[PDB]
DNA sequence: CCTGACTCG
DNA sequence: TGCGAGTCAGG
């Protein structure tokens, strides 16, 4: 059948009501200066779709949106939020965001719409975006009849859907988590976005021209020692020119023809000159085609400012992730890539960008969790984690911990944050997987309690059938009973690390929102910038370099208590690429 | 659109 | 098979 619905001409009074679920359409994937296609409002008095230009040029509608104690329920706010932003028009009083709600309920079901939302709770009165505005090329907002009863749909299902979330997010233990952790995050990743962050497009292009040049010599030097020309980035030619032509060793057998992955390659290097240079074109390679290319693409033409999107609903462990472009990916690893961070600058002259990062927290957090007396005493010496569980692993003193020793004793300690398994450690290590099993049961030796946790929260898995945060976010595990030891060994894997990553994620989401609360009490000009999962990046006056430096570790440290502390570290500088 | 390569915590 | 993510050239 049909919704029914009134097709305002003119904003009323009773669109203004204190409660209501509403609806501000943003099409375009890309919610930044984007347009906003429709509005729709369901309240108490009745179903409603306003034209935007009617709709955003009315003092009262707009004052109703600004109001705080108008409270609204959502989906997907801050899309709308930012949306609205860019409008000049301030959107306060969301009580309830219902992708928020549904992804909190269950990130695996990979909720992207009203209508996937309101699927698990079987209501299907609402069409899939999709459905309605098509994918692809073939995207487009519909006519005005079309466009209107869908908005009307999404705002009623909202309006419907709101107590039954709730209340099962009550039942979870999660209604805290929606109320004072991810909607207020919501607020503040939408000003981050916003704000945007300012690009050195003058550096950036003269470090193109430079790499133009590299990756040129290093491209003729492989040519050259390939005896011919050919396509290096075709991992299909460059197998056939490897294996093939030069004959070398074929160690790995992937999908189809063979494998040229970098640890593959990494251990052919010592057969042929060609490797290495292969490795670095490819280095090269992807610094001209995504951070320099791929960046002055997405930076504004006007500002040079380039304006993420953080999702804030799709990892499964709580993580955010971000788009278009990932600034949570910038090179830093190797120092030809890490100069590329020199482009990305303050906003304002005479501010400088501020980052803190925690120090170790998954292991911090593991430590809590797993209450393990040797790492909690390791934490609270603020010991080289790494060298103190080599001397535990290999049982030596301090002063005969060798560099190659660290160096495997880190790789166990990712194993063991990872949910630790033979075959993984023996492929990073790149050692049998019976000496891998040997470096495991030494560390469980060491780490008595560790042990123990790893085989209770398999255990607590197979039982409740998910496992939880530090901040109850939940992650459903049913693999975790599959007869096929692949399927469920994922999922063990999965049920030992989830509460780690998930519980670090949740302690940085409280820090930022704990932080912008010390911010305005102290009215400083400094705000985020960027999340990098356990680092919070910032740009400042650099008259307020000093407060930061004392503020920013103390708040972030202090987010969460656990049974051992917190550490933070922190760097400023003219350049993302300083900010070290 | 899919694969395989690279980037990050 | 070690956990969690995104982008791009070639197929
Ligand atoms: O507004 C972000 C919000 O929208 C979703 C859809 O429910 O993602 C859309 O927007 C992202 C940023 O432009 C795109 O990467 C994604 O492809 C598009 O569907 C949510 O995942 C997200 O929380
Ligand atoms: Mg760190």
């Amino acid at each position: 059948a049909a919704m029914a619905f009134t097709l305002a001409d003119r904003v009323t009074e009773e669109m203004l009501a204190d409660k209501a679920a509403l609806v501000v359409e943003v099409v375009e994937e890309n919610y930044h200066d984007a347009p906003i296609v429709g509005i729709a409002v369901v309240n108490e008095h009745g179903r409603f779709f306003l034209r935007p230009e009617t709709a955003l040029a009315d003092p009262q509608f707009v004052a109703w949106l600004g109001d705080e104690t108008k409270k609204k329920s959502m989906f997907d706010s801050k899309r709308a939020a930012v949306a609205l932003k860019w409008k000049g028009i301030e959107l306060c009083g969301v009580s309830f965001d219902l992708l928020l709600a549904a992804y909190l309920l269950d990130p695996a079901q990979g909720v992207d719409d009203v209508a996937a939302a309101a699927k698990m709770k079987q209501y299907e009165a609402v069409r899939p975006d999709e459905a309605v505005y098509g994918k692809g090329a073939k995207r487009a907002v519909p006519d005005e009849p079309v466009l209107a009863e869908h908005l009307v749909r999404k705002a009623a299902a909202i309006w419907e859907l709101e107590r039954p979330f709730l209340d099962e997010l009550r039942r979870n233990e999660q209604d805290r988590l929606l109320v004072e952790l991810e909607q207020p995050l919501s607020s503040i990743l939408a000003e981050m976005e916003f704000a945007g962050v300012k690009v050195d497009t003058k550096r950036l292009e003269q470090m193109g021209k430079e790499l133009a040049e590299q990756l040129g010599t290093v491209e003729q030097r492989i040519y050259e020692l390939a005896g011919q020309e050919f396509n290096i980035n075709s991992p299909k030619q460059l197998g056939v020119i490897l294996f093939e032509k030069l004959q070398l060793p074929v160690l790995k057998k992937t999908k189809t023809g063979y494998s040229t992955s970098a640890d593959v390659l990494e251990k052919l290097a010592p057969y042929h000159e060609i490797v290495e240079n292969i490795l670095h074109y490819r280095q090269l390679g992807k610094l001209q085609s995504t951070y320099i290319e791929g960046l002055l693409k997405v930076v504004r033409p006007d500002t040079k400012k380039v304006h993420t999107i953080f999702n804030q609903a799709l990892t499964q462990t709580g993580r955010l992730s971000s788009t278009e472009p990932n600034l949570q990916n910038i090179p830093i690893r190797l120092e030809e890539g890490r100069k590329i961070r020199q482009a990305f600058v303050p906003s304002e002259s005479d501010w400088l960008i501020f980052a803190a990062d925690y120090s170790q927290i998954e292991l911090r957090v593991l430590a809590h969790i797993a209450e393990d007396d040797n790492l909690m005493e390791a934490f609270r010496r603020d010991l080289d984690i790494h060298t103190k569980t080599a001397m535990d692993i290999f049982q030596v003193s301090e002063d005969e911990v060798t560099p190659n020793m660290r160096r495997q004793a880190k790789a166990v300690n990712f194993g063991i944050v990872y949910g630790i398994s033979d075959y993984g450690l023996a492929q990073n290590l790149n050692i049998s997987r019976k000496e891998a099993a040997e470096f495991i049961e030494r560390y469980f030796e060491s780490f008595p309690g560790v042990k123990r946790y790893m085989e209770n929260i398999v255990q607590e898995a197979k039982q409740k059938g998910y496992v939880t945060t530090l901040l109850h976010r939940r992650r459903y595990l049913p693999d975790i009973t599959s007869r096929n030891f692949n399927v469920r060994s994922f999922a063990e894997r999965m049920a030992m690390n989830t509460p780690i990553q998930g519980s670090a994620a949740d302690i940085i989401k409280k820090a930022m929102i704990d932080l912008n609360a010390r911010l305005k009490e102290e009215r400083l000009q400094a705000h985020l910038l960027l999340q990098v999962h356990d680092e919070l990046i910032l740009e400042a006056p650099k008259e307020e370099m000093e407060r930061l430096c004392r503020l920013v570790p103390e708040v972030m440290e202090q987010a969460v208590t656990l049974r051992v502390p917190l550490k933070v570290d922190y760097h400023y500088g003219s350049t993302w690429y300083d900010a070290k």
